[PDB]
């Protein structure tokens, strides 16, 4: 019989089903779409692009969209990327 | 065109294959598994146990085993949740 405590430091992100809706709200776009962060870029709005790097607490990414459709990318993406209430 | 700049706040958290692999090692165990943090307790090492919850950064886990093959507790478990070099 034993008995110790310990510390979580397994891996942290988003899981794959959140990255599946974040192209979701996109598909109603027109325009292109571009995340970069620590000079690091991918294809766009990619699943397997996000899910191939990582991020963390405090973080950033700048999202571009050039067009007219723009707007689920101020309107959604924004109020979604900020998990508004 | 437009093109703005934006912050992360996404969920964050372990992944579903992560878990697989918490069990697995206990797998090869005999005693008893039990995760308690913030007061709150898992069936033990189920995989939906922890996937229905969530964890961040710095946070920690009580993990307690009782018996004598209690040793994937302190040789794997340990070294693997400490992800260890």
């Amino acid at each position: 019989m034993v008995q110790q405590k310990v510390e979580v430091r397994l891996k942290t992100g988003l899981q794959a089903r959140p990255a599946a809706l974040f192209v979701q709200e996109a598909n109603r776009f027109t325009s292109d779409v571009f995340l970069e962060k620590d000079g690091k870029k991918v294809n766009a709005k990619s699943i397997m692009g996000l899910m191939s790097l990582a991020v963390s607490t405090g973080t950033e990414v700048t999202l571009i969209a050039q067009g007219e459709d723009e707007q689920e990318a101020l309107e959604k993406l924004a109020a979604y990327v900020q998990e508004e209430v």
